[PDB]
RNA sequence: CAUGAGGAUUACCCAUG
RNA sequence: CAUGAGGAUUACCCAUG
RNA sequence: CAUGAGGAUUACCCAUG
RNA sequence: CAUGAGGAUUACCCAUG
């Protein structure tokens, strides 16, 4: 095995899909980027540290760019109009078994499933009410 | 479209599903909890705010109980040994349209989809390798 | 020849064998763990470096769980009462050829072979007498 | 009994084998050396101490020499071109039973068994990858 | 997936090839070493960093040894009579797409192709004329 | 005889090849430039010197431009949006025979051969992982 | 005592606590 | 290290402890 | 951080900004 | 002259020895 593989970050039914690939592992931070110029690429990073004697902490970061072409000094450069940032920290006690961890993954997947509250609010630019 | 409703957090295909229901709305912070004591419950909270002039920011927190060898309704100490904490922060520039936000949600879904690196690592008590 | 693979750490002759698999590669430090919660897992880590101008140095660490009266998947405190730690450091002068290094490995195997003093003492909760 | 006996440190199928014999027990440090001049001998030392109220620690040291003949002041002396050093510390909780300790010995033997990752890297002068 | 793997540095048909294998990846610096005595080995290191707001910079190093045996006082050691050192720095703006980077790589390969001015000068202990 | 000649820097089959031609050889620094606007041209420079009593040192530079058109006040000029810079220094002891130098050249070609770690990382806007 | 993928000419030494 | 419905141009920074 | 056809025993060292 | 995973608009510039 080796879980450091490329994957589809944004699924648009096989066409216009955004896949992200392994690009760096320096300093214990695993990185993935899309096939773009570093200035217009999607970025995903992940790292795990035993933050305490009895805790392990995963730090995950995702960057979604709004691509654009900008004219600087009368020349066109590929760039990002702006970026959206997702920063998440997951603290798991060392006593958690593999099945305990699978439970955490399922909860995170159910949290963001289409039709549920949170993803519905985010997609509609509103709060929860 | 009131979105503050009950939803399935952990989907075990109909049998053994974990449902989470509205439990508090103090200060604009929406809360959902499972039908358990608060020490063993699945908890979800969410709120939105204008973090700065350029950004809006969603803060989402999730608490997942350690289930293996758990004593239902019992007093389990220390608390830190029996709970996992998920802390998510999503920063979105004010220029993002509903379409842009839909894509951001898809990116979060893709990140955690089954078989992908991050969820596979977490579920196996591993890092990236 | 990629050598970062799964291997049998504790050989109980086919039945009850403990296998250890790649679980992390952050910072050049390779890690292997058994299929357990991290509090009860068998862990192995290894790294190499040029300690000085004259030597190269391998740092190998092993963590072995206390199994007698163990509650699988449970919270066992204090941590120090349920785990044994092995810390190995191998210093090798830069002049050592593959042949020299093979002999060093044989010396380590001979040191721990069944029936020999050191392993017999450790297994019997004894010292030398 | 008495586990303070000679043993084969390096096994080359009964011919060219390096056996090591008890040579000193002063100050609670058990020592073994090969039949050589003190300057060209293999050396093994072992000691156990109750390092804490609830821990016992084994300190083991092995020295593998690269033998050579050196001319000093126009005279030939038996000496060591260089030496390889193995230093290991094993911390075992006092609650470990004899079977718990046998588990530690087996893990150390499996760790160094021919064909496995670590001994393969060391013998090939490389890291783990 | 992984590019921190073993590879052929010097290609002498199929036999006499110099292969370099991963050895260490500490502090964002990946290192590869050829087999046998570290003192007579080929070395390759590589790293990337954000040198400035718009630039990423690669630092690559190669060491080619002149294998020889040292004899002092009748003691002979495997050493490097001397070493040839290669140090290269490649700066690439963040606006470069994958296509641009591929072009940069072709330029480097073209610069060193057999028969061209530069590799010809070096191979003949010469300069330009 | 002469090695200060025209040569192919970038090989794109037979058509679209980037050729670089001699332009100047002042102060021991040989320079090659591709055709058309100097502002959009590829540049290669090379020089050798006795860096010390025992060493000779080659300094080589390559510049890869990103061709673009600049427009200011309705006036358009051919320019380079940006440039990628390569700087390499090769030190070779005066004891190196022609055979040794040929080996050094093969090492450089091997380092950059298609499919190998380094050229692969660069071509993909990546680091080592 | 303890911790260090801290060093050594290897039962010594260094740093932090 | 830890905590923040603390900030960011996002592996950085701030406050409290 | 940046520059040097600056030097090295090559992830160190120097000069200038 | 030498070193720097020091920076650049790349035969210039900086820090240290």
């Amino acid at each position: 095995a080796s879980n450091f593989t490329q994957f589809v970050l944004v699924d648009n039914g096989g066409t216009g899909d955004v896949t992200v690939a392994p690009s760096n592992f320096a300093n214990g931070v695993a990185e993935w980027i899309s096939s773009n110029s570093r200035s217009q690429a999607y970025k995903v990073t992940c790292s795990v540290r035993q933050s305490s004697a009895q805790n392990r902490k995963y730090t995950i970061k995702v960057e979604v760019p709004k691509v654009a072409t900008q004219t600087v000094g009368g020349v066109e450069l590929p760039v990002a109009a702006w970026r959206s940032y997702l920063n998440m920290e997951l603290t798991i006690p060392i006593f958690a078994t593999n099945s305990d961890c699978e439970l955490i993954v399922k909860a995170m997947q159910g949290l963001l499933k289409d039709g549920n509250p949170i993803p519905s609010a985010i997609a509609a630019n509103s709060g929860i009410y």
